């Protein structure tokens, strides 16, 4: 009954039925609480892996709505039960590939509960059961035998590494995974006041750095952006590009609209303290020599379009423009570091310069 299509062909809606199609049943469930905590209602995310081989995520956000849906039926059983209701596949997706999934709801010190099991078939209705002092939404379900064959298994590291990117990308949202398998009993929380700023700190951890994470944020067309770089003394570039607290792998026009602006204020800059002359431009491989940036925008769903490869022609003007307004007056206020940037710029040019220079005379 819509939610047996999924359970025919799994890979259509999660890619695999691996590792990494647990995994985004998982992610699936702490988006919804991100999305939430984005809007204002909540600050803390648990996510516990069971003895049971179930998994648990619970927020303090508005809790999910308990009444009647626009149709006849409980907006909880829509919301778990209805195929894409409300990547995006949607609550309804675990439910279909979960042996069990149970639903706690904590509204007006009442805690509401609605178990589905098999196919995501209902096994109750919602039932009023409890008092609470929070308010908020629990998701525990134990993943499909059937489905996940020889995958079931909860991996502690691969739920940390996307659980500490997501705490990064949203400052001051409190992640914490517990572990409590037997054997393998372990606990781990993300909390991030500066956001990004800790993720750029994270990325250059085992490198000399250059000074402290620069930050800057801002609103351009209807996308909110943030950007945080910190160089260090190594040679590789290290440009981490979100779109929505989700990884753009492969860019995009966020990425191109930073790297654009890093170029036009670093070259009017350099003019501007005569290290360059009226002298050829710094190209953006030489400014961004052992640079660490973390570019994060936010895009309305009418704006959006590509993933891994943001495609909104918006969000170049977007990020161009708040670097662009930004990063002139960091410059002029760090006088002294500004100068040494656009000498190390210069130097990185030159050397440059030299290769291509020995290739050309290997090559005659
Ligand atoms: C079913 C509901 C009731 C819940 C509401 O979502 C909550 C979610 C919310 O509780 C919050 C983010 N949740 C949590 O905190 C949370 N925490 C945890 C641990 C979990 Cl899990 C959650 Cl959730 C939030 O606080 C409030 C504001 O919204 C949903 C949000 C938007 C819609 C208005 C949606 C709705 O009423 C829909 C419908 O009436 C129709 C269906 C039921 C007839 N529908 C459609 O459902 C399909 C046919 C689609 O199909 C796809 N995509 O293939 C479309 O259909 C189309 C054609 O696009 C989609 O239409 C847009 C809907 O999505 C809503």
């Amino acid at each position: 009954e819509g939610l047996e299509a999924v359970r025919k062909r799994p890979g259509m809606y999660i890619g695999s039925t691996d590792k990494r199609g647990l995994h985004h049943l998982v992610y699936e469930i702490v988006d919804n609480s991100v999305d939430e905590v984005l809007n204002g209602y909540g600050n803390e995310i648990d996510v516990t892996i069971n003895k049971d081989g179930s998994i648990s995520i619970e927020d303090n956000g508005r809790g999910m709505p308990t009444g009647i849906h626009k149709s006849g039926k409980p907006t909880v059983e829509v919301i778990f039960t209805v195929l894409h209701a409300g990547h995006g596949v949607g609550a309804s997706v675990v439910n279909a590939l979960s042996e069990w999934l149970e639903v706690e709801i904590h509204r007006d010190g009442n805690i509401y509960h609605q178990s589905f099991k098999n196919g995501g078939s209902p096994s109750s209705g919602l039932v009023k059961k409890g008092k609470t002092k929070k308010t908020g939404t629990k998701v525990t379900f134990k993943p499909d035998d059937t489905i996940f064959k020889a995958s079931t298994s909860f991996n502690f590291d691969v739920l940390s590494e996307r659980l500490q990117e997501s705490a990064f990308l949203l400052k001051n949202l409190k992640i914490t995974l517990n572990d409590l398998r037997s054997g393998k009993e372990r606990q781990e929380h993300y909390h991030y006041e500066e956001g990004i700023k800790e993720f750029v700190s994270y990325v250059n951890e085992g490198k000399e750095v250059l000074h402290d994470v620069a930050t800057f944020s801002g609103e351009a067309n209807g996308i909110e952006v943030d950007v945080a770089f910190q160089y260090n003394d190594q040679y590789s570039e290290s440009i981490l590009s979100f779109v929505n607290n989700v990884r753009t792998k492969d860019g995009g026009t966020h990425e191109v609209g930073f790297k654009t602006a890093m170029t036009r204020v670093f070259n009017d800059y350099a003019r501007r303290i005569n290290e360059l002359k009226t002298d050829k431009n710094l190209d953006g491989n030489d400014i961004r020599e052992g640079l660490t940036a973390v570019v994060s925008v936010r895009i309305p769903e009418e704006l959006l379009q590509f993933k891994s490869k943001l495609g909104t022609s918006e969000a170049r003007s977007a990020v161009d423009s708040v670097v662009a307004d930004k990063l002139p007056f960091y410059l002029e206020e760090k006088g002294q570091l500004s100068k040494s940037l656009v000498k190390k710029a210069i130097k990185a040019q030159q050397a440059r310069e030299a290769a291509r220079k020995a290739r050309e005379d290997a090559r005659s």
